[PDB]
């Protein structure tokens, strides 16, 4: 076991080992920047905040571990370090979860640098080939973004989750359709791509129903394909109400993007889930023919989520919790 000490950031106590200096806040679970000794690596400290104040912390702390746990891939975070003050799990109170820092996310860079077309077409390669592995875990991101998005200096990326975010939603999940298939995201990473490549937000709404309202303008009213798959008599009356509107011609809309992009984004922002490129179709598109490699787009190991549909005591999910902490093996 190494040994701890005791800081003081803003307001929060953070006790942590030796190995990490240099704590500086940078996020609000709260996260610090902090220099790890024993590689010379800057990395990223998250405190999870109350983790065990009732069943759905204790579940969702839990939840947090084990897929960090699983994550084993270049474009998506994954876990240098899991620990904990506590000698027992008596005393086992916060938990702590380490990852390599990278230090700027993508709003950063979108902000000061217009992006050319190899730099949108790297991007977003590497946002489908994280996304590719997360999918085939069976996981859903649902809250893809640029602040979502960590880049180094040399343009890789990682997609991570901090936990307006509704720019880049899904309009089914703003419907709550409920059921969502993985290509939620890959309407996210659609309103992602479209931005990096007209350094503009896509759909900037106001609010829930503006957000409704501005894809609506781009992508068109339901067509009949679509309007006969939902089952909710009420969703569906309301919708021929709503204007109707054209789908816009998206040449037209990116004017001088690239048209390999163009197509790409029209086969992304589809409003029938159904009908949107799943992400390992989307890498083997000919916008990425310069960066697809078929040998090296990994895919993950099973992920058991079966504790997704358990209802459990609290001090079962912090034994649970606890149980992961020490079997953690960290990486190379
Ligand atoms: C889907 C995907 C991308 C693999 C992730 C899910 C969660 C997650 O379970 N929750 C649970 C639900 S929740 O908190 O709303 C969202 C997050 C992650 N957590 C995560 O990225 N944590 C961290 C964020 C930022 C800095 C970190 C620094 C060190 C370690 C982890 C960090 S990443
Ligand atoms: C206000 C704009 C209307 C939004 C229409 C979005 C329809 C989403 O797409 C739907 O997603 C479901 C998965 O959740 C699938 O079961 C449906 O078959 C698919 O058509």
């Amino acid at each position: 076991r190494p040994t701890f000490y005791r800081q003081e950031l803003n307001k929060t106590i953070w006790e942590v080992p030796e190995r990490y200096q240099n704590l500086s806040p940078v996020g609000s679970g709260s996260v610090c920047a902090a220099f790890d000794t024993k590689t010379g690596h800057r990395v990223a400290v998250k405190k999870l905040s109350r983790p065990f104040q009732s069943i759905i912390h204790a579940k969702r702390t839990y939840r947090e571990l084990r897929l960090l746990k699983h994550m084993k891939h270049e474009n998506v975070i994954g876990l240098l370090d899991v620990f904990t003050p506590a000698r027992s799990l008596e005393e086992f109170n916060d938990v702590y979860l380490v990852t390599h820092l990278m230090g700027a996310d993508l709003n950063n860079i979108v902000k000061c640098q217009k992006l050319t077309d190899d730099h949108v077409q790297f991007l977003i390669y590497q946002i489908l080939r994280g996304l590719k592995y997360i999918h085939s875990a069976d996981i859903i991101h649902r809250d893809l973004k640029p602040s979502n998005l960590a880049v180094n200096e040399d343009c890789e990326l990682k997609i991570l989750d901090f936990g307006a975010t509704r720019w880049y939603r899904a309009p089914e999940i703003m419907l709550n359709w409920m059921h969502y298939n993985q290509t939620v995201d890959i309407w996210s990473v659609g309103c992602i791509m479209a931005e990096l490549l007209t350094g503009r937000t896509l759909f900037p709404g106001t609010d829930h129903i503006d957000q409704l309202k501005l894809i609506l303008r781009l992508v068109g009213t339901p067509g009949a394909e679509l309007l006969k798959k939902i089952s909710s008599e009420s969703a569906r009356n309301y919708i021929q109400s709503l204007a109707q509107m054209p789908k816009m011609n998206f040449a037209n809309v990116f004017i001088g993007a690239n048209p390999l992009a163009v197509d790409l984004l029209e086969k992304m922002l589809v409003l029938d889930s159904d009908k949107r490129i799943t992400a390992a179709q989307a890498l083997a598109h000919a916008y990425f023919a310069q960066y697809h490699d078929p040998d090296d787009e990994p895919v993950a190991d099973p992920y058991d989520q079966s504790f997704e549909s358990r209802d459990l005591l609290i001090d079962e999910w912090k034994s649970l919790t606890y149980d992961e902490v020490i079997s953690f093996v960290p990486p190379p």
